[PDB]
């Protein structure tokens, strides 16, 4: 079904991969839609999944309130969170991703924001999850 391990995360409609900032701000790392093939790790978490970049042990999560461009998604450097578990579901060769806590689809916006958005269905906002052989997950 969903590949676990090292993957690339590419939003189909935009051709944008999830990229991250080089330097952590406060307790979080900012993300944006970019064109570089950033490597991420999908880990099984119960019936659902957690997501982290290959080189940092920081878990993808969704913020607690919705902003103008949508509910911001970033990785958690310091602290704890309840919104770091992701549903990842196959639709033929493509996937849609949804935050479990808030039931909102992960998406890259037209302005390159990485956000979740409540939709009747995530099935029109699909991701390309291409596995990356030679997967070196950094610990700490």
């Amino acid at each position: 079904d969903v590949p676990t391990g090292c993957v690339t995360l590419k939003f189909v409609n935009n051709a944008k991969h999830i990229n991250m900032w080089d330097k952590t701000v406060l307790h979080y790392r900012k993300l944006y839609g970019g064109d570089e093939k950033e490597e991420w790790v999908i880990e099984k978490s119960g019936n659902d999944y957690k997501i982290r970049p290959r080189i940092y042990t920081e878990y993808l999560y969704a913020e607690s309130k919705t902003d103008d461009p949508g509910r911001a998604v970033k990785t958690l450097k310091e602290g704890t969170t309840d919104a770091n578990v992701w549903k990842v579901e196959q639709k033929m060769a493509l996937y849609w991703i949804s935050n479990v806590k808030y039931q909102e689809c992960l998406v890259i916006s037209g302005s390159d924001h990485v956000v979740t958005k409540k939709m009747d269905s995530c099935g029109d906002d699909l991701w390309e999850i291409q596995p990356v052989s030679n997967c070196l997950i950094v610990g700490k």
